[PDB]
């Protein structure tokens, strides 16, 4: 009674290891996540094309998967692939390669695909209203998310993803240059939403969501700095909610920093290359569609992987 599923992000993969409960009331219970450094991110040439070396760590990444979910018990693994094999142009190739080596194909989801399997992570992580706004941010695409308790009723993958927006607006030497690419990167969100006024905005009673790496660091950054414990101190942040003011004011302090202050804002560790376009992305997106406060999940794609296969 024990299912598999993983997914290859960027610069980490990740397998979820879970016991499916009695079909009755159904449900899940995880038995392990078990992380790999696949740092495809860094495996990327100047066309964006995956290096040898990248399939290799790919392949090695679903071997080692491949034996832990057997030795467990829990037979064939369902992998999905997102922003790193997605805009990859030999992503498909790629895909097969690592299929003929492994015996695991990784299929590489839309970003609609993966914003609608991500709700259902958010639905088992977080409680759900009757109108819910989620936002996931990821490397290459960010996704907007509409429906109701129980699942997505509307999704839109837009091209504003953490290490995407990074490299579109490239962050000068000047003192100024994190607060211009700031303003920039939020006119390229409002640019993207432009012809998709009324789709995500708040109405009266809808609640917003964040999900994903950027917005569980943006959680763990607010509270420390409103005087909280580290969230690995803390038991982690899901659930955790901020207001939209709290965002502008971290964002407004990662743009004075340079990259390397960023990694050392107490909940940034790790995210220091990314941070500053990854907020300004969040915070323009969640001003735009009105929203005033948000509560972080961290449930996301796997977790929806789970929920749909059971
Ligand atoms: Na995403």
């Amino acid at each position: 009674m024990r299912v598999a599923v993983a997914d290859v992000g960027t610069n980490s993969s990740h397998l979820l290891i879970a016991e499916a409960l009695p079909g009755d009331a159904g449900g899940f219970r995880v038995i392990d996540t078990l992380k790999d450094r696949t740092r495809l991110g860094e495996c990327l040439d100047t066309r964006g094309e995956l290096t040898p070396e990248g399939e290799e760590r790919l392949a090695s990444a679903l071997t080692r998967f491949r034996e832990l979910a057997a030795s467990a018990g829990a037979g064939d693994v369902r992998v999905y692939a997102t922003s790193a094999l997605r805009e990859a142009p030999n992503g498909a190739e790629v895909a097969e390669r690592v299929r003929q080596r492994t015996g695991l194909y990784p299929a590489v989801i839309s970003g609609v695909r993966e914003g609608e399997l991500t709700y259902l992570g958010v639905r088992e992580a977080v409680e759900l209203g009757p109108d819910n706004v989620l936002l996931d941010l990821g490397g290459g695409s960010l996704e907007f998310v509409r429906g109701a308790e129980e699942r997505a009723a509307d999704v839109l993958s837009l091209p504003l993803g953490a290490i995407r927006m990074t490299r579109a607006f490239p962050e000068g030497d000047g003192k100024n240059a994190g607060r211009d690419v700031a303003d920039a990167v939020a006119r390229q969100v409002r640019e993207l939403l432009r012809p998709h006024a009324g789709r995500f905005a708040a109405r009266p009673g809808t609640q917003f969501f964040l999900s994903s790496g950027t917005a569980e660091a943006a959680a763990d950054a607010i509270a420390q700095r409103r005087g909280g414990r580290p969230a690995e101190a803390a038991g982690g942040v899901n659930g955790e909610r901020f207001t939209l003011t709290e965002l502008a004011d971290l964002l407004a302090h990662v743009a004075r920093l340079r990259p390397a202050q960023r990694a050392r804002v107490p909940g940034l560790e790790r995210r220091g290359d990314t941070i500053l376009a990854a907020l300004s992305v969040l915070h323009a997106a969640l001003d735009a569609l009105g929203a005033r406060e948000v509560t972080v999940s961290e449930g996301a794609l796997r977790e929806g992987m789970l929920i749909e296969e059971l």
